[PDB]
């Protein structure tokens, strides 16, 4: 376990970041109060949700649809029979609540149990209420479900080690759909961002969360901002992870 200062890469965001390397077990982390600190995981919690509806056969490649109804919705894209690497992609929500409500919550309590997901708490399986969003939400964003960066690492790390019961063949969808292009070749960058604000605290839940590969060597990374500025967003994070991994992890 080695402290880091990465803060020159946060542009005065306050923040934290923890990188993981489990063949040498080296733990680098920045701000580790942080780090060990348990929030929502937001829209980072698709990463465990996909590999939940693979599981149950709820979706089965990363062409499956979900049986869009017509809503109407403001961003074009979710106005359509998107299918999962797409829901992936644009942050569908009617896509994933749909679902994610298509399992039963026992499943769901020995899933995240099995993967030590934080808290493993879904007692508010509908979410957020008050909001005003109703079935927009749910357990997992900004609600009952907490998990800290450092913990998200370990689930990662567990997941795509092989070190779970999911089939291999889900594991490599969510790899498949996860993968980023960061402008250099010779690193493989996976991962995935999560947008919320705590009203009680009156700070962003805002998380890139994902892993790398380099030359035979693997990290499992999570960087979160628990700023007051309503301005950072996830994406905001996930700039400040890429230049993280470009000027350290290259
Ligand atoms: C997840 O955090 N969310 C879904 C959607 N996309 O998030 S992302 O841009 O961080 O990937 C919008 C924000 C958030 C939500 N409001 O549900």
């Amino acid at each position: 376990v080695n402290i880091v200062d990465y803060s020159d890469c946060f542009e005065g965001i306050s923040g934290g970041a923890i990188f993981c390397n489990t063949k040498n077990k080296e733990y680098n982390i920045y701000n580790k109060e942080l780090i060990e600190t348990r929030r929502s995981p937001c829209s980072t919690f698709k990463i465990v949700s996909t590999l939940i509806g693979l599981e149950k056969g709820v979706i089965n490649s990363k062409e499956s649809v979900m049986g869009y109804d017509g809503t109407d919705y403001p961003n074009k894209n979710w106005n359509k029979n998107l299918s999962l690497e797409e829901a992936f992609k644009e942050s569908c929500v009617w896509y994933y609540k749909k679902l994610i409500n298509k399992v039963d919550a026992k499943s769901v309590q020995n899933i995240l149990d099995d993967l030590k997901y934080g808290n493993c708490d879904i007692s508010e399986w509908e979410g957020d209420l008050k909001n005003g969003k109703g079935h927009l939400n749910g357990f997992w964003l900004e609600s009952s479900l907490q998990i800290s960066p450092k913990e998200q690492v370990q689930t990662m790390a567990k997941i795509f080690e092989g070190d779970t019961n999911f089939k291999k063949e889900h594991i490599n969808i969510l790899r498949d759909i996860m993968a980023i292009d960061v402008n250099d070749a010779n690193i493989n960058v996976y991962g995935k961002t999560g947008t919320g604000f705590d009203e009680k605290n009156k700070r962003v839940d805002a998380w890139f969360v994902g892993m790398l590969e380099r030359e035979g060597d693997t990290y499992y990374f999570a960087i979160k901002s628990d700023d007051s500025n309503k301005e950072i967003t996830g994406p905001k994070v996930k700039e400040i992870a890429i230049n993280i991994i470009k000027k350290y992890y290259s």
